[PDB]
C-alpha cells in the first residue's frame, strides 16, 4: 500500500504533516490518481494546463464536525481541479464505508466526476457512501487536521487563514 504526506502551513507556519495510508489494494485507479498529485509526476492537467500537483494547494473548505476538503489546484475554491487520466474519472469502490474520522475520500460534483479533489472526514459520515469513493486513511498527524477543522471560515466554509499544502510527496519505504 502506498504512503504520502502533506506538510501543512497554516497562515504561512508550520501546523505538521499528515501521512496517509492508500488502499491501493480496493480502488488502485483513484489511490494512483492521489499519489502522482502528491509527486507532481504526471506533469500538466489537460484541460487546466496547470501542474497535477498538490504542493501549494489549499484546504478550501472546512466544516466543523464534518470534513475537510482540498485539492482544487487550479482555482483554489472547489471550482477547479482534473484528474491524472484528463478530466475526471469514474467511480471505481464503494466497498470502504465513511465510518470514522481520518478517512481520505473524493470530493466531487456528482456521479463519476472524480478529478483531484479530496476530503479527510472528521466523524462518521456514513450518508457519503455510495456518493464519495473513500480511497485512503490518516496514519500519522491527526492532530493537524483538528487544527485544520477548527479554523474559522467565510460565508463560503473557506478558511480565514490560508491552509496550505507547503510540501507533499511519497514516502518510498
Amino acid at each position: 500500500r502506498p504512503r504520502c504526506f502533506f506538510d501543512i502551513a497554516i497562515n504561512n507556519q508550520p501546523a505538521g504533516r499528515v501521512v496517509f495510508e492508500l488502499f491501493s489494494d480496493v480502488c488502485p485507479k483513484t489511490c494512483e490518481n492521489f499519489r502522482c498529485l502528491c509527486t507532481g509526476e504526471k506533469g500538466t492537467g489537460k484541460s487546466t494546463q496547470k501542474p497535477l500537483h498538490y504542493k501549494s494547494c489549499l484546504f478550501h473548505r472546512v466544516v466543523k464536525d464534518f470534513m475537510v476538503q482540498g485539492g482544487d489546484f487550479s482555482e483554489g475554491n472547489g471550482r477547479g481541479g482534473e484528474s491524472i487520466y484528463g478530466g475526471f474519472f469514474e467511480d471505481e469502490s464503494f466497498a470502504v464505508k465513511h465510518n470514522a474520522a481520518f478517512l481520505l475520500s473524493m470530493a466531487n460534483r456528482g456521479k463519476d466526476t472524480n478529478g483531484s479533489q479530496f476530503f479527510i472526514t472528521t466523524k462518521p459520515t456514513p450518508h457519503l457512501d455510495g456518493h464519495h469513493v473513500v480511497f485512503g486513511q490518516v496514519i500519522s498527524g491527526q492532530e493537524v487536521v483538528r487544527e485544520i477543522e477548527n479554523q474559522k471560515t467565510d460565508a463560503a466554509s473557506k478558511p480565514f487563514a490560508e491552509v496550505r499544502i507547503l510540501s507533499c510527496g511519497e514516502l518510498i519505504p
